[PDB]
């Protein structure tokens, strides 16, 4: 019901199309309860459009060919004047449109090119069949007795519509013949198939700049501002140039691109005159959209620059994007790949308040891109992407672009024998046959450095509640505390109470504390932010104190989302704990989470969790009814969930049948579920080295479990047992002395 | 099987060839069977190309001079128009070429110097030995009554193939002689043949470089985006400017070389001009190689420049970079010594992503430039190379040339005596029969300073298991975790198990914590990078965080490869332990180790070593399911490994017969292995010192032997031996409290 606006459905009228044996393309295809519904008006000329300004023309009421009572539709649309079957008609009535000067005819391949004689002696003839010269706006037929190969670029036009052409004008004819790599720069323009992966944000860039520019009375009637100022930011190279040009080539709106260096790369005073043209070359057309590539580039902070022309330039940009009335309909839109450098004057409001970011994509996301990126190659049939895509983490737009490079140069090494060196005149079936195959993704997966191994990670993980063995007490719980307060509101908001925002987790080491918060994370279909202990540390040790600011809110924007501290033992470490070096364990960062998480208000969904094993050392400031007031004790696993934790553990593994959990679960009394995990490994491993013994059978029998348990370590003593219940029972007692 | 692209073999018509008594070069060597096979085209005339636009020709047909069923091949083709035996005839078609004006003949060394006369009276009489002038691209013949050793230099020649002069054009006769610095300087030129060590890197650098400009439709086919920016780095006088000017001689493209400090030599204003002019010339020719050296001098970073003009030239450079398009066909290619200093906007891709990393070169790379270096000069017999490669460690390619000038020097000062100091005319028998000795190149190894001493040694060490004595149990289990998942994925991937990827070595001092390391690395074939304790404390204390992130990723490019934490107890030395100076060790680079290991993927091949003999002070968040999971114990030699150990430790000693190592093997209980060295340096210098004293023999006797148990010391006491126990049964119980 929510999702029910991209669905187009319930028409009778189309249907779903196939591969047929009727390729007759004499006539098109109409429809007679068409013009039945609609009043046209007819007696001299209709005016239309079709995609592009290209459309074809054909004959009228021409029909008996055929068979009627059926449909057929043509393969051969595949390649020109159309992307796909499912394109919507476009018509904007607007008289008046640009004109040129005057183009009658030029020619590009038979200028000088072979012989030319007379030129009126060759394609005269293969002219007259039934057409008295008609001349419109692509209107080109095939007729040949040989290949039925033949094509001309004319692409370049002044009219949209049809037009009557009138003499008594001198027409120049000082043209040249111009290569291909002005048409195949214009041709290969992206638009929004041509992206893939930030499904999220093109729904954001298209609600708030398309809706503004085709529709600029709808948001007058209501009344609503219209955004002029979008910041994209993001990591580098995660395409925020591509949206930048798709979002050009699809609006009839005046693009102006403005690079970043390009105007550095002027000389002193006329840098800005470039500024000041920009500017008016789009306000004297009401549909203009400016782009600034590398804003950081061309406005740094104010506070750290050391050159005049650069104030001089940041002052006259506050200026320009102020002058900017409604009246313009300018959206100036601008792309930056670190957001921290941007002047703070000018993420204010009225000039840049709108901001989207541009995040690295899942293994959806990036299966999309490789999809894409892949459209051109030649793939066998082994080839798996959605395998690549989960093996990828760091990987972003470029990375895949790069690994995509070097999986088809390692195509290229294997042909190296038979391909010769020096000779060019290489033969033609070696650039046909050869496609890449596994042993190439698979080659250049391992030596492929992603640039976007250090920024925040943030997914929905793919840790279930599969995963976690036992710990049903937990389970019930911890969803009690996050699912109901963002699933039933109205529950919540009746009885007029505050749902705590915060859950503490502690207990024996190696039991389930990240794997809780993973799953609980998994099943609320919301993002997942994970710090560690020592991450902090290092994050700060540079003296920066705004780093972790475009942390937390990061939580926020991409609401819900949970946040979790993982390992909060190492961070209590560094000073001690109740007498520690001289007092608590509260140094500068524990501070900076305090004060920040009392600054989130209850209406919103964010929610935290801590993670920790060393209760001992932890400060009574954290717990405070209203931080992480919420204190979950989770115990060692017991008989009955040991059991559990092994299925889950041996889901992957090809394990026999006469081996018995519960027989090797009765004496793994005093571990914990890390333990567990271990002793598989090490019995798995005897089953490696056992199955390549014999080489010189590849399954876990009896003996190799049986083994394991001989070698097995305990990891938590008795005294630890006693002293975490000790603890678990009487915690928050610590708050007072 | 994998390395069958480079050989060449399995073809019935080449064979070796040795010195033979047949110098008879009348008439060249053909083949029967080589135009039985191939279509050719006979006529009017055939274009066909050697090497360097160089080729003779001969007579044709006007065999019967010799016995026919043999072949032959003189040896006198090794100083002109040919390197060596096996070069590949390379001819590729390619009509309308460079011209110049015209030039007929010009003279050199017959203008103006001795006689002159009337000039037509001394060549003329030895011309004409059945020759019609022949006029070609080099078909000078040898005709000397006396010591044939006559040679005119005829290099500059303005057409590849033969073509015909015609008359009815003016030729300028305004030459001037020139000298020879100007031949010397291009004869010179260094290619691929120049270049040794950097065996790696050259394949990269051709498979990037040739590839995308011999066969541009090649790449066009397949669909692969050809690299356009490529940046060498490493350590200052690795070579880096040599590979630059080998690709540029070997390769037909048009070469610009910019320098660094040349370009900032110019004015304010000028120097972007030359930028500018340099891309131009590079642009309107398709084939273009473009190298930037030292990028670091020209292209700083942003946020600590002060000059203005700087910023402005870094916004130039990034502007024409990115004004280059797929159909300039331009490799940009920059060298620096230090690439911290690179500013970040350069490095990300579409600028520079192609990163290659001209490393410190091995023993067998290092032999390979020596052999390079001294192949002109004269050596006598007992010069041995690889020995000097052995004792070479920090020395890079600029120091062995310095090395070898060193040596040859010291060579001249001992003929000084002999050699007449102000008297210029000296003998002809002392610039051929002095050559450079051992103690030439021993007396200049001793004073040389290397100036690579200080960055990552990037070996595969040369300790194998045969200094390891005893200790078969951790033999086997090492290779179990490092060997198996490098070698069989398949079978550690059906399983559907992570491989653990660390192990931490903790036990009594001096006991193979280092050696067990290095000798898991030398069979794997991988790398080994070795970090000390304090070598992580002294490269902190200026306040660098940026230092490590070019150390961790450098273990990842140079897959497969280990890492190596020695001295591991230092580091927690620092803060305490357990208490401490108030809390835990972990004090700012245990929380850099522990989260950028966090971040390395269990698909890689990347491995850790942590290796500490304080278990006491380690702290818990080293040990954890995931980053150093392994913990292994490396006991006390027994009575039964300490005979191997002493056999490891005495393989390059003569020992004696008499000697019973199990003998004095047998109260030598509580020792360690370290020392059992010392024991064997004590031993042994025992019989320096009586070697040396009855010459006012050289072998190792029994008494040498018993005379070192006396004095033998012990380094772990009786409680240290229990502690190490009782730690090594339960350590990972420390987590947790
Ligand atoms: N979602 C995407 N789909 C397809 N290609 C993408 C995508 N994102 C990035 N790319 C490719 O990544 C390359 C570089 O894209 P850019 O837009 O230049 O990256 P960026 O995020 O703007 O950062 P920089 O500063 O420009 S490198 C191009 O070859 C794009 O085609
Ligand atoms: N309930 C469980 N069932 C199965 N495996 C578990 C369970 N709890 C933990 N593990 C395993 O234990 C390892 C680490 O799990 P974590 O939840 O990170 O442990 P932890 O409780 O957070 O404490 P540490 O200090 O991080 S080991 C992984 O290999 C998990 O698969
Ligand atoms: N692999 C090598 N083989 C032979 N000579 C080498 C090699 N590497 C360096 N050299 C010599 O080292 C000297 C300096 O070489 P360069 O290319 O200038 O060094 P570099 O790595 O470029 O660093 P700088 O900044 O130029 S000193 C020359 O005499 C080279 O012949
Ligand atoms: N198993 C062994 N066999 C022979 N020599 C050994 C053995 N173990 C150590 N040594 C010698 O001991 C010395 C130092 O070896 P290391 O492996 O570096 O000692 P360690 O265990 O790392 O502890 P320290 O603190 O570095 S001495 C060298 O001279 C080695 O040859
Ligand atoms: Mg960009
Ligand atoms: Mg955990
Ligand atoms: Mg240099
Ligand atoms: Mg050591």
């Amino acid at each position: 019901l929510s999702t029910a606006i991209l669905k187009q459905k319930n028409r009778p009228n189309r249907l779903i199309v196939d591969e047929a044996i009727n390729e007759d393309n004499s006539v098109v295809s109409l429809s007679q309860p068409k013009m039945d519904e609609l009043q046209l008006f007819r007696g001299d000329t209709v005016l239309l459009k079709g995609k592009k300004r290209r459309e074809a023309v054909c004959i009228v009421l021409s029909d008996d060919t055929c068979s009627d009572e059926k449909i057929r539709m043509n393969r051969v649309v595949r390649n020109n004047l159309r992307v796909r079957l499912g394109d919507v008609i476009s018509i904007q009535p607007c008289p008046d449109v640009k004109y040129g000067k005057r183009i009658h005819v030029l020619p590009i391949d038979d200028t000088v090119e072979g012989i030319t004689g007379n030129l009126f002696e060759v394609y005269l003839k293969p002219y007259f069949l039934e057409a008295y010269r008609p001349i419109r706006k692509g209107d080109i037929f095939l007729v040949r007795g040989g290949m039925r190969a033949v094509e001309f670029k004319v692409v370049e036009t002044d009219p949209s519509p049809y037009c009557i052409v009138a003499p008594d004008t001198v027409i120049h004819c000082e043209g040249e013949p111009i290569k291909q790599e002005d048409e195949e720069e214009s041709l290969n323009e992206v638009g929004y198939d041509d992206i893939g992966g930030c499904r999220k944000q093109l729904a954001q860039i298209k609600e708030m700049v398309e809706l503004p520019l085709r529709h600029p009375a709808l948001f007058k009637a209501i009344g609503v501002k219209p955004p002029r100022g979008i910041l994209l930011y993001g990591p580098p190279g995660t395409g925020k140039t591509l949206i930048a040009r798709a979002v050009a080539n699809e609006t009839g709106a005046f693009f102006f691109l403005i690079n970043g260096p390009e105007i550095m790369s002027k000389l002193a005073g006329e840098s800005e005159s470039n500024l000041r043209k920009a500017f008016e070359e789009a306000e004297k057309n009401a549909p203009a959209i400016i782009f600034i590539d590398e804003l950081d580039a061309i406005a740094p902070k104010r506070e750290k620059t050391h050159g005049e022309v650069e104030r001089r330039i940041v002052s006259q940009l506050l200026t320009l994007m102020d002058g900017l009335k409604q009246r313009a309909h300018v959206i100036v839109m601008a792309a930056t790949n670190r957001p921290n450098s941007i002047d703070p004057a000018l993420r204010r409001f009225g000039r840049f308040d709108r901001e989207v970011d541009i995040g690295i994509p899942d293994a959806t996301g990036r299966l999309e891109i490789l999809q894409i990126h892949t459209k051109n190659m030649k793939l066998a049939d082994d080839v798996d992407l959605e395998q690549v895509a989960n093996e990828t983490h760091g990987h972003v737009g470029a990375d895949l672009a790069a690994l995509c490079s070097e999986a088809a140069l390692q195509a290229i090494r294997k042909k190296m024998d038979l391909i010769d060196l020096e000779d060019e005149t290489i033969d033609a079936e070696v650039m046909n046959s050869l496609a890449v195959t596994m042993d190439d993704f698979r080659w250049a997966l391992s030596q492929s450095n992603p640039s976007a191994l250090r920024e925040t990670v943030v997914e929905v993980p793919q840790v279930t509640w599969e995963d976690i063995g036992g710990l049903e007490d937990v389970k019930r719980e911890l969803q009690e505390l996050v699912q109901y307060p963002v699933e039933h509101p109205d529950k919540f908001l009746k009885f007029g109470m505050t749902p705590s925002k915060g859950v503490l987790f502690y207990g024996p080491p190696g039991c389930g504390k990240t794997l809780l918060a993973k799953a609980i994370a998994n099943e609320c279909q919301a993002n997942f932010i994970s710090i560690k202990g020592p991450e902090l540390l290092t994050m700060w040790f540079g003296e920066s104190e705004a780093n972790v600011r475009e942390i937390f809110d990061k939580a926020r924007q991409a609401a819900p989302c949970v946040l979790f501290f993982d390992e909060l033992d190492s961070i209590a470490k560094a000073r001690g704990g109740n007498i520690g070096d001289g007092g608590g364990a509260a140094d500068r960062v524990i501070n900076q989470i305090l004060t920040e998480m009392d600054g989130m208000s209850t209406k919103k969904n964010v929610f935290i969790i801590g993670a920790t094993n060393r209760p001992d050392i932890i400060d009574p400031a954290i717990l405070r009814p209203g931080r992480l007031d919420q204190l979950i004790y989770i115990p060692l696993p017991d008989e009955k969930s040991r059991v559990a934790i092994l299925k889950a553990n041996l889901r992957k593994s090809p394990v026999a049948k006469d081996v018995d959990l519960e027989f090797l679960a009765k004496m793994t009394n005093g571990f914990s579920g890390a333990d567990l995990t271990e002793i598989c490994q090490r019995a798995c491993k005897l089953a490696i080295r056992e199955s390549i013994e014999s080489e010189i059978v590849p399954e876990i029998r009896r003996d190799h479990f049986e083994e394991a348990m001989r070698f097995a370590r305990r990891s938590v003593s008795d005294n630890d047992i006693r002293k975490y219940e000790m603890f678990a029972q009487t915690l928050q007692q610590s708050r007072g002395f």
